[PDB]
């Protein structure tokens, strides 16, 4: 991807809270064909720092996952610094309704759009379509009301 | 899904041959989210018989699978004569170059766009696209040219 994609003027502490995975799309089907492919995980919570950092609820298969993206010199752009280097990268975020991200593996690339409440709303979807429009993506998966929660 | 959307003056018979499934999209992600899901096989050859039905040989996680779609009395729909009730549904072809089906569990619904060649061209894919926006679909699957073979 390209930093011309990334979001401009980011505030990492308005994104604080729950969240929900509305939709995910990935660069290859094995990234997110099955239950245990290792980019099918699910936001619970964001949390940033005092020092600005992003501590990152997930949950798995579900499991409960912590992991830390720490900040770059890019903003809008996190590291999650284990064994095998990968960045978060925040495409997009009215903070209040909807954000969208993606994880590189520092080649593969999965996206997933981001609601606050299952709400009926549709603008989260609609803008996450057209994000993945200029990526290359082979899979793409949304969830219905019965798969959140 | 509708008759509307299934195929007006199908000829069974110019349907034979080997073909390639380029792309799936089912209307829940459990039918196509994993190499062993129910309905993600790919198409290797159809062959109508004389008597009007269709052989189809599958495959699948790969092994050979074959099973027979008897006609009914719509035509471009048929009947997989299992156990559990199964259509298959034509929705368009050239003959020559692309070919839309989908599968119902009579609720559930997985679709293909299949390809006569790996030629790079993409018709099919957008005639595929363009008849998925009246269908609920919940997945959705690109293969890509190493995935084909």
């Amino acid at each position: 991807a390209s930093v011309t994609q990334t979001m401009k003027g980011l505030d990492i502490q308005k994104v604080a809270g729950t969240w929900y995975s509305l939709a995910m799309a990935a660069s290859d089907i094995s990234l997110l064909d099955a239950q245990s492919a290792p980019l099918r995980v699910y936001v619970e919570e964001l949390k940033p720092t005092p020092e600005g950092d992003l501590e990152i609820l997930l949950q798995k298969w579900c499991a409960q996952k912590k992991i830390i993206a720490e900040k770059t010199k890019i903003p809008a752009v996190f590291k999650i610094d284990a064994l095998n280097e990968n960045k978060v990268l925040v495409l997009d975020t009215d903070y209040k309704k909807y954000l969208l991200f993606c994880m590189e593996n520092s080649q593969s690339l999965a996206c997933q759009c981001l609601v606050r409440t299952p709400e009926v709303d549709d603008e989260a979807l609609e803008k996450f379509d057209k994000a993945l429009k200029a990526l290359p993506m082979h899979i793409r998966l949304s969830f219905n009301p019965t798969q959140l929660e």
